[PDB]
């Protein structure tokens, strides 16, 4: 829209590119996402508009939707840093536990809210978790999944990431629930603590086997019905589960306990956001502020 002026490529992804942009009229800085086009499904519109109605302190607000010439522009409230950059800037020092605790608490608050409205994110990753200098963190592109279907690459064709993909999805489950977001969040939580991606797979089979080497190869004992999954293969290598003490050192036992429940193979036993909020780990939760390098 000739009402916005891009300032810098802020992100890249599936749908399209993300830009920091200054509204030429109101003067506000927003985040713009240009998506790519035969007629633009009205279904994607209905659902994109329904997403515009959810307001919570931990979800990046979708100010507006500009459908022009079969091209979609999404205007979002702007935040100053994604969690990925913030992690790289903390690579040597690490993020303090009080801040990690808070971020997790807020992130679960937004999740609890979205989920109670039957809305799920579907593709959480450090790249769409945005923080402000006031100590808050928000979910971005929340629900932008029920707008299309998972392709093969990005706008210019690149590399998405199966690193944060829950196992039910890697295994062919098409009707997954809100639980996939908790799984994603758990991976991110672990990454914040250790400063290294939990499961950096380089293919769908590497992703899966990586989860298997750490949490052990799943079977009907921990995940009933897993063998009926579309992509399950009786011939998967059988790895044993490694203790979390080795996966997320030196996070405390309350966190490890919480992370554990967020990373349970069985989607149904996977703790929900609302319950996660009552976990003992958040007993001494506060709202510390980050030290951002903008
Ligand atoms: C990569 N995909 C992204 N998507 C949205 C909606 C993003 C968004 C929304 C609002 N504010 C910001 N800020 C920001 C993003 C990346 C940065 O590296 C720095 C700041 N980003 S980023």
């Amino acid at each position: 829209m000739e009402n916005f002026q891009k300032v810098e490529k802020i992100g890249e992804g599936t749908y399209g590119v993300v830009y920091k942009a200054r509204n030429k009229l109101t003067g506000e800085v927003v985040a713009l996402k240009k998506i790519r086009t035969e007629g633009v499904p009205s279904t994607a519109i209905r659902e994109i508009s329904l997403l515009k109605e959810l307001n919570h302190p931990n979800i990046v607000k979708l100010l507006d939707v500009i459908h022009t010439e079969n091209k979609l522009y999404l205007v979002f409230e702007f935040l100053h840093q994604d969690l990925k950059k913030f992690m790289d800037a903390s690579a040597l020092t690490g993020i303090p536990l009080p801040l990690i605790k808070s971020y997790l608490f807020q992130l679960l608050q937004g999740l609890a809210f979205c989920h109670s409205h039957r809305v799920l994110h579907r593709d959480l990753k450090p790249q769409n978790l945005l923080i402000n200098t006031e100590g808050a963190i928000k979910l971005a592109d929340f629900g932008l999944a029920r707008a299309f279907g998972v392709p093969v690459r990005t706008y210019t064709h690149e590399v998405v990431t199966l690193w944060y993909r829950a196992p039910e999805i890697l295994l062919g489950c098409k009707y997954y629930s809100t639980a996939v977001d908790i799984w994603s969040l758990g991976c991110i939580f672990a990454e914040m603590v250790t400063r290294r991606a939990l499961f950096p797979g380089d293919s769908e089979i590497d992703q899966l086997f990586r989860i298997f080497r750490t949490l052990g190869t799943p079977d009907e004992v921990v995940w009933p019905g897993v063998t009926s999954m579309p992509d399950y293969k009786p011939s998967f290598p059988k790895w044993a589960r490694q203790d979390f003490s080795k996966v997320v050192p030196p996070l405390d036992e309350d966190g490890r306990s919480l992370l554990s429940q967020m990373l349970h193979y069985d989607p149904n036993k996977r703790i929900s956001a609302k319950a996660a909020l009552a976990h003992p780990f958040f007993q001494d939760v506060t709202k510390p502020v980050p030290h951002l390098r903008l």
